[PDB]
């Protein structure tokens, strides 16, 4: 038995004033003005009486779309604030023109007319509204210390964050960009990389911002698609505040403003500049063209600097055939460093310090190359962008490799004269440690190829999904190293007491890396090695039996790797499967855009003229038009998109809603004539 | 304090045209005649 009653009771109105918000909510001119006039006379109703559910008569009066209770209550002094914001969001020209013409709240005290008609969307009341003079407030920078943002924020946060997402809400509607701002394409990159920015520091309004940013970005995406010519396009990404517009765009990492299918014609164009119809051919001939440009590479590039001007000279200053010079010439060092390991070339294997044979001899100018060119790619171009790529910190490693090899060869051939056999070495001779730098560097030189994977059309999208599965490999890794160091300290703290010498062992092998194994967990650096190499199965089991007759300490051993291979392997690595498996599955639909904006960053690196010759040859020794131009290219623009997407906010609820308030004005306006 | 103006101002008609216009929306086979009639 558990009593229903109202535990928060509202105070009702008369009874008098039922039947003034009855008159007004039914609709009548006269029943609503001689109630107005007794209220004003004999004083029976209040005019400003509210219902219990929030609803005025003016309310109401706007909820019921007619303007002529709408005037008399005007004309009557009701209290008419917080009531031109129902209009606004009601979305209804009418009544928001006459009440620009002259307690409980659904809106925050922070939400101006202006900002509630730049959140609705809708045209003409932005329009209408931007015309009578109004402003919206400037949000603040990210990073402010200063009295009014910080003061404002510890006194009221929540009051604060929700103004500032308000305010960006407002600024970044499609069409307060297209009537406000006189570069609406501009100002959609800047909202959206500061929306992109702002969703990372205000991490709890992550999802807002974030839709915000993409907004701005469609918008953008769907004002470059309103295009209808290529002059129209080409002054488009040729505005300058050659390709100036596209660059910046890829500054703010527009995905979707790039890969659009015009500015890629455009791109390709420019990019097959000595073949026209390079897609037409036959890809046997295609190969075949560049099979024979390919192995032209010591060719027209000595026509470059013999005569740069000349009809051979301005080959090479294609960009196509730039990069496929440049791949045949990283691809003649790789196949040179493969030589360079071959008994043909390699004799007198006894001496401690070699002078350099042919092939390294060969091998010094590609290396001077590329360190001269990472030099120059530091210098010219910027210093603060050179970081910010992540393929440049593998060329730094490959020519920190270079230098150290080069340098170890130079001190063991100054410091080291006469021949020595190879087995009465010691551990750091320099000319091993420079064997060994040679080896990983050329590990990694071969390794690089892989960023030429997006200019293919098939293997572009492989290589941006395995950039999204390693980044959670990456957090994957966390977890395996923290699961190593817990066992490998177990184990070792375990088996430390049992550890043998190398002469005891046979062979004189102390190791895992031995025919038979020994001491895999006597040092903490032997078991991350042993438990490293327990994941593909070669440590053998009986690593974990000791000389002596200690059954229980080698039971609890072997009950430690048990548990270790369980973890690392049976959850850890179908873990590691389902996670990047998922990724896959979300990247799987975002993976074309994403190689189109790769393979367009890489198409612009070859269009100027900076490194034109590949690293085996690049050591040797009025505004005011084109700005009238863009603005009569962004009206047009303007005007279409406004038309396209004011037609299609036509939608069948609000075309039946039209059609009802049109039936019932007229069916009340026959009713009328004939009364 | 962001000033918001239209940068890409149309040129509007004249009052005489919004009445044309309108009487065209709206729909009235005599207003529009006379219209017409006063434009010829
Ligand atoms: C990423 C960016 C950085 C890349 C690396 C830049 C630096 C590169 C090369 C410089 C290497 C150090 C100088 C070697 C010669 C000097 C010397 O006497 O060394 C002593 C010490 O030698 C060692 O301890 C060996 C260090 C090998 C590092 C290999 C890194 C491979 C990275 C692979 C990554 C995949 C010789 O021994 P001793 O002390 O005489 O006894
Ligand atoms: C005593 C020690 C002995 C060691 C012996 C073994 C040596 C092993 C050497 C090889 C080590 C691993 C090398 C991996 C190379 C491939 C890296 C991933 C490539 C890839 O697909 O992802 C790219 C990132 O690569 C990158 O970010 C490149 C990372 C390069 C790291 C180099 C470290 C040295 C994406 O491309 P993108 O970066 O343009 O994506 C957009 C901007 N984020
Ligand atoms: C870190 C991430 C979270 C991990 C949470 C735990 C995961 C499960 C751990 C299971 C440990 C099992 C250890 C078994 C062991 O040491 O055996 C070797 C030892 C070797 O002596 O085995 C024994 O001593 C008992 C012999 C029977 C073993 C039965 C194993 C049943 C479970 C099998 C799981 C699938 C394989
Ligand atoms: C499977 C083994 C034998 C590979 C050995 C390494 C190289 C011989 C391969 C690996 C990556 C390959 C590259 C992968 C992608 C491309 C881009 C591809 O570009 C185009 O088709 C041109 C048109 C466009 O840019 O879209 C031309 C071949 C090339 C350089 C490939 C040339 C041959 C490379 C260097
Ligand atoms: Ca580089
Ligand atoms: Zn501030």
């Amino acid at each position: 038995r558990i009593p229903l009653q109202i535990v928060r009771a509202e105070t009702e109105l008369s009874a008098e004033e039922k039947a003034f918000l009855n008159a007004v909510e039914k609709g009548d001119y006269a029943t609503v003005k001689q109630a107005l006039q007794e209220a004003e006379i004999y004083y029976n109703v209040n005019i400003n009486c509210m219902d219990p559910l929030g609803r005025s008569a003016l309310l109401i009066a706007i909820e019921n779309e007619n303007l002529e209770i709408m005037e008399l209550l005007l004309n009557h002094s009701v209290y008419v604030g917080d009531a031109l914001l129902y209009a606004i969001r009601k979305e209804v020209v009418g009544a928001v023109e006459l009440l620009l013409s002259y307690q409980f709240s659904e809106f925050t005290p922070d939400i101006t007319p202006i900002m509630l008609a730049a959140h609705t969307n809708n045209y003409e009341i932005i329009k209408l509204l931007v015309q009578k003079r109004v402003t919206i407030p400037r949000p603040h920078q990210i990073r402010c210390n200063c009295v009014e943002c910080v003061s404002s924020s510890e006194v009221d946060s929540l009051r604060h964050s929700r103004s500032r997402l308000n305010i960006y809400k407002a600024l970044a509607s499609p069409s307060l960009i297209a009537l406000s701002s006189e570069d609406p394409i501009l100002t959609a990159f800047r909202l959206g990389w500061e929306l992109k920015e702002l969703s990372k520091v205000e991490n709890e309004f992550k999802a807002e911002y974030e839709e915000l940013s993409q907004q701005c970005k469609l918008f953008a995406k769907d004002l470059l698609d309103q295009a209808r010519s290529s002059r129209e396009l080409e002054i488009i990404l040729n505005h300058r505040d050659d390709l100036a517009k596209l660059k910046v765009a890829i500054k703010y990492h527009q995905k979707e403003f790039v890969a659009q299918p015009n500015c890629q014609q455009l791109l390709a164009t420019l990019w097959y500049d000595g073949f026209p119809g390079w897609r037409r051919k036959h890809w046997v001939v295609k190969l075949l063209t560049c099979m024979t440009i390919g192995f032209l590479f010591p060719m027209l590039s000595i026509a470059y600097l013999i005569s740069p001007r000349s009809n051979l000279g301005l080959f090479i200053k294609k960009p196509f055939i730039k990069f496929i010079c440049h791949t045949a010439s990283y691809l003649t060092f790789l196949f040179m460093l493969l030589l360079a390991s071959q008994h043909i070339v390699r004799t007198d294997l006894h001496v401690q310090g070699p002078p350099p044979t042919v092939v390294e001899w060969m091998i010094l100018p590609w290396v001077l190359g590329f360190i001269w060119g990472e030099i120059k790619e530091m210098w010219d171009g910027g210093f603060t962008e050179y970081i910010h790529d992540w393929w440049n910190l593998m060329d730094f490693a490959m020519n920190s490799l270079y230098l150290a090899t080069i340098s170890l060869k130079i001190v063991a051939y100054v410091k080291y004269n006469g021949s020595r056999p190879r087995e009465e070495w010691e551990m750091w001779h320099p000319t091993l440690i420079a064997e060994a730098l040679f080896a990983i560097s050329n590990i990694l030189s071969s390794l690089r190829l892989i960023s030429l994977f997006t200019a293919n059309s098939h293997l572009g999208p492989l290589q941006i999904s395995l950039g999204r599965m390693l980044l959670d490999i990456l957090k994957f890794l966390f977890i395996y190293c923290l699961v190593l160091l817990a066992f490998a300290n177990g184990l070792n703290q375990l088996y430390f007491y049992y550890e043998t010498r190398a002469i005891d062992e046979p062979n004189n092998c102390k190791g895992i890396r031995c025919e038979k194994q020994n001491n895999a967990f006597s040092t903490l650096f032997e078991t991350l090695q042993s438990l490293f190499w327990s994941v593909f199965g070669l440590l053998n089991l009986y690593v974990t039996n000791v000389k002596a007759r200690h059954e229980f300490t080698e039971f609890v051993g072997a009950t430690m790797f048990g548990t270790y291979n369980v973890i690392s392997l049976v959850v850890l690595l179908n873990m590691l499967i389902a996670m990047m498996n998922n990724s896959y599955q979300l990247i799987a639909d975002h993976a074309d855009i994403e190689w189109k904006f790769a393979r367009t960053k890489l198409w612009m690196s070859y269009f100027d003229e900076g490194g034109t010759l590949p690293p085996p040859f690049n050591i040797i020794p009025d505004s005011l038009i084109q700005n009238q131009h863009y603005q009569e290219v962004i009206r047009n623009l303007v005007k279409r998109y406004v038309a396209a997407m004011i037609r299609n906010s036509k939608t069948h609820e609000g075309l039946t809603e039209e059609n009802f308030k049109e039936l019932k004005q007229d069916i009340s306006s026959f009713r009328y004539e004939v009364l």
